[PDB]
């Protein structure tokens, strides 16, 4: 029994880490295979960070330019090249620790472990989500940029984020390990509406049934509710609108406890409506959505 | 900016578990140098674990019995002994991945990463503390037993803590890596009394500062208060008493912000006797104690 905040370990993405110097700027790289993927704005002097031109600053870079350090063994660059926020450089050898990967672009909602790093040396690994607004709420500082977010099935690490910025609020904004930011965010230093943030519906439902699985049923009533009347409720406090999908997601843990989805609804409605009157819930005074009901899952059952 | 629920990176420790088998029970090994550590109960049956004779139990145990798997190659025991609460398995190899370490005994209130495993392999990391009654508030399912508990210096890991059980009341219980239980715990089948839990005053005084850091200020107040003053009030509610050591090891924290120690106790004692009128502190709506002071200096300063 127990419920953490558990991130996958680490170890798979701890031999990519690398550092990236670039003029006077340091930042991590992404060693995988003989390219090493570190963000775009590596490149640049705080002077022109203002307005980037991305494409006439390389243009005044070259693969000498690139200083690409793996522990405390040098890369040698052979060539660079430049997709969407992201720069690749190509180096002569082929990550020996590079383990089965692919590059996935999550949804909002779904979770990650991010390895935070500070000169291509990892400082601390935790859970986090992509919120509905394309924000993370991560624990970043400077030098922490090239650090990345990602999911482990089995052997094969799925990098799912790269972080690049960190907004005026406090808030992460970062892209996928294609160069795409998640969000409208650009890589400049200007201010950037993060949106608002909704909660994740499915994830605080996927919470609630990993509470009565180890323990916790305070909060079960002997009502039960509708999709239509939940969401009416979901949108008055600024939840995410629960759909059959979400519902068809909640399956397996609606089997496991025999708590059907709906009548799971009408405990989170009530908790909304009245809140938790100085109880907890899993040890945490607020309704927890960073859990999706395939962590929930994974947690009580113990995948490696 | 942003406070994280971190762990160290778990690379160092994957590289070292195994998979221990005796007769019909699999658990966890801690496999460093030439030795396996593993909990002792992995000699047992369901039957005997009601009142174990660990000495007239491992008298039926030859080196051949155990079998030490290293991910998917087989360890050759040349040796086995009883160390407290633990066994000390020395196999015919060394560990290629063992990293530099000590093997320490950590205070109550200290934290710790925990690389939970299954089978030998890893399914998580997460952060956690020796609780004031020498629990652990773990998430552990069954065979989860020789799991560690770990802190890392630069490249040393000091191990301090293996996974051995799980009370009734869903906390854990386990060992140093001697062998030795912290806490009054036994390695039986026996309901054993956990203790009164008390909450850790000198980190949740860490966790304050860190909040101020990090932009949360509400709480700050016009008050201050006195040691003795304080500590009334954290007998009232079950937190540890405040001594001048506490007060020491918050200096940093102290000059980092510029708020007196027992100015941010009199933010403490309004918290505690007012609580947080539905306000958040960090994305807690709780006081949280499981950040040490020196936890928030290395999370907000960067240390690798
Ligand atoms: O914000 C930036 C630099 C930057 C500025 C403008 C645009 C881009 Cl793409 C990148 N990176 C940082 C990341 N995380 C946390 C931080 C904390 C402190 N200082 C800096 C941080
Ligand atoms: O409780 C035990 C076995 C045990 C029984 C009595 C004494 C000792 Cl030293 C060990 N180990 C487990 C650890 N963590 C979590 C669990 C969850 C479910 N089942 C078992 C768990």
């Amino acid at each position: 029994s127990g419920f953490r905040k558990m991130a996958f370990p680490s170890g798979k993405v701890e031999g990519c880490m690398v550092q990236v110097t670039c003029g006077t700027t340091t930042l991590n790289g992404l060693w995988l295979d003989d390219v090493v993927y570190c963000p775009r704005h590596v490149i640049c002097t705080s002077e022109d960070m203002l307005n980037p031109n991305y494409e006439d600053l390389l243009i005044r870079k070259s693969n000498h330019n690139f200083l690409v350090q793996a522990g405390n063994v040098q890369l040698r660059v052979i060539g660079h090249s430049m997709q969407n926020c992201v720069l690749k450089l190509k180096v002569d050898t082929a990550n020996p620790k590079t383990p089965k990967y692919k590059f996935v672009r999550i949804q909002p909602g779904q979770t990650f472990s991010v390895l935070a790093c500070y000169n291509g040396s990892p400082s601390g690994v935790y859970q986090c989500a992509m919120r509905p607004n394309f924000t993370i709420k991560g624990s970043f500082l400077n030098g922490s940029c090239g650090s990345v977010g990602f999911n482990i099935d089995y052997d094969c690490v799925s990098f799912c984020y790269m972080h690049h910025m960190e907004l005026p609020t406090g808030v992460h904004a970062g892209t996928d390990l294609e160069g795409n930011f998640y969000g409208p965010f650009v890589d400049r230093q200007t201010a950037q509406a993060a949106g608002t943030d909704t909660t994740i519906t499915v994830n605080v439902l996927a919470w609630l049934y990993a509470a009565v699985i180890n323990g916790d049923r305070w909060f079960l009533n002997r009502f039960t509710t509708t999709l239509n009347d939940f969401n009416l409720v979901a949108m008055k406090y600024n939840y995410e609108p629960l759909t059959q999908d979400h519902v068809d997601i909640l399956g397996p843990l609606s089997a496991q406890t025999g708590i059907a989805v709906l009548d799971m609804c009408a405990s989170l409605k009530e908790l909304l409506q009245n809140g938790m009157n100085g109880r907890t819930i899993l040890g945490s005074a607020l309704l927890e959505d960073e859990f999706t009901p395939f962590d929930v899952v994974r947690q009580c059952s113990g995948v490696t």
